[PDB]
């Protein structure tokens, strides 16, 4: 792949937990969109079962149209550093949810993976 | 300023709403954090009250000892994307909210502020 980011996110895409786990360096961290930090910490441990619950949503998601579309990667002029940014999609279009991911990498290895999200709220 | 994201965030510290919002085209659009889009999309007109209330919420933020920390921006391989990464903090560092904008610039003014925040507890 063209770099580890592609190669994780063709991981995923398929379904290959410990491919897309494997991505990660022992001592990343992957820094979630909800939580108390606020956003919440998953270690190498706890990315794996992070994964599976993410597949769980995936193949439920699409089991009703929606797809999850991935951007290329665009690196910052801090060339370990990278963003992408995403959108899950209903059939006809319409978004149901956007984002982005900061990567931080080393060595060939994600180091952070830090997510943000559109909040849906009724009001901004 | 270094550039226009500099020049946009250097007149909102200093308190001149004008002049952060002269750094957006007409054409420009602030995708906020949230709303029903999801996110909510501003455009020129409607960003100036948008910064007025950051201006109130600022001093208000300060006046209970926060800090708000916004990084030096790092531009993309596209030299007209750029991203900030921001929060804010309780007096003593505790972080109460942080985010990142991803910036759309053209021909030296903002196009696009696409504006994303982490959802808390
Ligand atoms: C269980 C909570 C963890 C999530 C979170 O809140 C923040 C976090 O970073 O990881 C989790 C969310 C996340 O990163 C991603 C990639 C979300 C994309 C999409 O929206 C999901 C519904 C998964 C999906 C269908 C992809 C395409 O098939
Ligand atoms: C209410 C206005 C709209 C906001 C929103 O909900 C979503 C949106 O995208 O823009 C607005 C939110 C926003 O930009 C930021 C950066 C909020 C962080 C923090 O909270 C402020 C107190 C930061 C600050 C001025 C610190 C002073 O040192």
């Amino acid at each position: 792949a063209k770099s580890v980011i592609h190669q994780f996110f063709e991981s995923g895409a398929k379904g290959d937990v410990d491919g897309a786990w494997a991505c990660f360096a022992d001592d990343a961290v992957w820094l979630a969109s909800e939580g108390p930090e606020p956003g919440r910490t998953y270690t190498k441990t706890e990315i794996r079962d992070l994964l599976v619950q993410l597949d769980e949503m995936a193949r439920t998601v699409r089991a009703q149209g929606m797809d999850g579309v991935f951007e290329e990667p665009v690196f910052l002029t801090d060339p370990d550093k990278a963003v992408v940014e995403w959108s899950l999609r209903k059939a006809d279009g319409e978004v149901v949810d956007r984002g982005i991911d900061l990567f931080t990498l080393r060595d060939g290895k994600i180091l952070v993976k830090d997510v943000f999200r559109k909040a849906k709220l009724a009001a901004a």
